């Protein structure tokens, strides 16, 4: 019979039947109007549940065993035809690894760090309405039960990130983003830069901190709120799970846990800021309503743009916020980029 090209499109115009079942099977999951060959599962929406519904999907109706690292991770809808009908001939780095490139070959690259969550697939939303395709790296990964995790999660996690940055460049202009832990995690992470020999070019960090002092994360043991923590999980049990039933009790164990180790390890984390250019958005949604500043205009960093929307970080990961900040991305990024403002 001898081995066949089997087509392989770029993207457009697929198989006769190869790409036909995948294309299919993404409008028929998320897609809802998909049926390209170099869609990006990132950007389609990929998830534990999504890409289990997709994966398991192929591989019954390719008569083949698909899943690991043959996904969201392999390449793209095309090689996902080309893996499951001819045959894998491939190394792609799964989401298990350390990273998981979901962008590297446009232009001006973006390190996204500092999740707080399960996994870091569910950012293409506001990667995809402020550019188009650019370069984007998320340094995230799955926990069946890491042991240093727990408190030296953010020595292990922290390397990771580096490694990558300092692997893909010495120093530089880069632009970081951070959620939730961000806060902490960023700065710990900015001071290590700047004393490393590198320059920051702007590291966004949202979550919570109005003008007066630190969070209440100081002292988890009268800090950790039963609202707080039950809103957190609500929407990572709700969100993760979606009540499709994928996992048993290990993601949602490893869900919890995430969280409940990074929200009690927060208090004992470090926290150095920078006196560099980095914004930082106020949780009104949350105030403590006790707020009484006098002259302050931020003296923490030499130069922030303290933002004010009531919003709460349980809740800020959500799709409305995301998109809420589209257009407003790029005018601030672009006035915090170079010079001051132009528009």
């Amino acid at each position: 019979m001898l081995p066949e090209l089997k087509a392989q499109a770029p993207g457009r115009a697929p198989k006769a039947g190869s790409e036909t079942i995948i294309a299919a099977a993404f409008s028929s999951l998320l897609g809802c109007d998909v049926q390209d060959a170099d869609a990006d599962f990132f950007a389609l929406g990929g998830h534990a549940l999504l890409a289990m519904k997709l994966a398991a999907q192929l591989s019954r109706q390719v008569a083949r065993q698909v899943t690991p690292g043959q996904v969201m991770v392999a390449s793209t809808v095309a090689k996902l035809a080309t893996i499951i009908d001819a045959e894998e001939d491939s190394t792609r780095r799964m989401g298990f690894e350390t990273i998981l490139p979901l962008r590297e070959g446009n232009g001006p690259t973006l390190f996204c760090f500092h999740p707080a969550s399960g996994f870091a697939w569910q950012f293409s939303v506001l990667s995809r309405y402020l550019d188009p395709q650019w370069s984007i790296i998320g340094i995230q990964s799955p926990r069946p039960n890491g042991p240093m995790q727990t408190a030296a999660n953010l020595d292990e996690v922290c390397e990771a990130h580096l490694a990558t940055l300092l692997e893909q460049q010495p120093h530089g202009p880069y632009y970081l983003l951070g959620y939730s832990l961000g806060g902490t995690l960023a700065q710990g992470i900015a001071a290590r830069l700047r004393a490393r020999g590198e320059q920051v070019a702007f590291l966004g960090l949202l979550d919570t901190w109005p003008p007066e002092t630190q969070n209440w994360q100081e002292k988890e043991a009268n800090g950790l709120d039963p609202e707080v923590l039950a809103e957190i999980n609500r929407e990572r049990e709700a969100f993760l799970a979606a009540q499709q039933g994928s996992t048993s009790t290990e993601l949602f164990t490893t869900i919890e846990g995430n969280y409940a180790d990074a929200v009690r390890l927060l208090t004992t984390a470090h926290s150095v800021p920078f006196d560099g250019k980095a914004t930082l958005f106020v949780a009104e949604r949350t105030l403590q309503e006790g707020m009484s500043p006098e002259r302050a205009w931020s003296p923490w960093i030499a130069e922030l743009d303290i933002y004010r929307q009531d919003c709460a970080h349980v809740d800020i990961i959500s799709p409305g916020t995301f998109e809420k900040i589209g257009p407003i991305i790029r005018a601030t990024l672009n006035r915090l980029e170079h010079h001051h403002h132009h528009h």
